[PDB]
DNA sequence: AGCGTGGGAGT
DNA sequence: TACTCCCACGC
């Protein structure tokens, strides 16, 4: 892991500069993706993505559990449904 | 429950 | 560099 973060007291690296600069915006702030919506910025363009489904109700995750119609906004949250049904 | 926001990864 | 994804932790 090569790139390492030379930010005060940080003890990160990583394999890729990407990782990094990604990181690095936990320590500056930097928050570059705004919600058209709301203004809200974020610091990661996935997660801003995944906030603008707040504003607009779609849920594409639905269970697969026979005769359970839970629909979910988030991938993660459909494996957490999962999970509570049986596991 | 719903969702902010990290790391690791694939493309 | 760009994008999103899964997985994860947390509140
Ligand atoms: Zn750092
Ligand atoms: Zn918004
Ligand atoms: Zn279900």
């Amino acid at each position: 892991k090569p790139y390492q973060c030379d930010f005060k007291d940080c003890e990160r690296r990583f394999s890729r500069s990407d990782h990094l600069k990604r990181h690095q915006r936990r320590h500056t702030g930097v928050k570059p993706f705004q919600c058209k919506t709301c203004q809200r910025k974020f610091s990661r363009s996935d997660h801003l993505k995944t906030h603008t489904r707040t504003h607009t109700g779609e849920k594409p995750f639905s269970c697969r559990w026979p005769s359970c119609q839970k629909k979910f906004a988030r991938s993660d949250e459909l494996v957490r449904h999962h999970n509570m049904h049986q596991r």
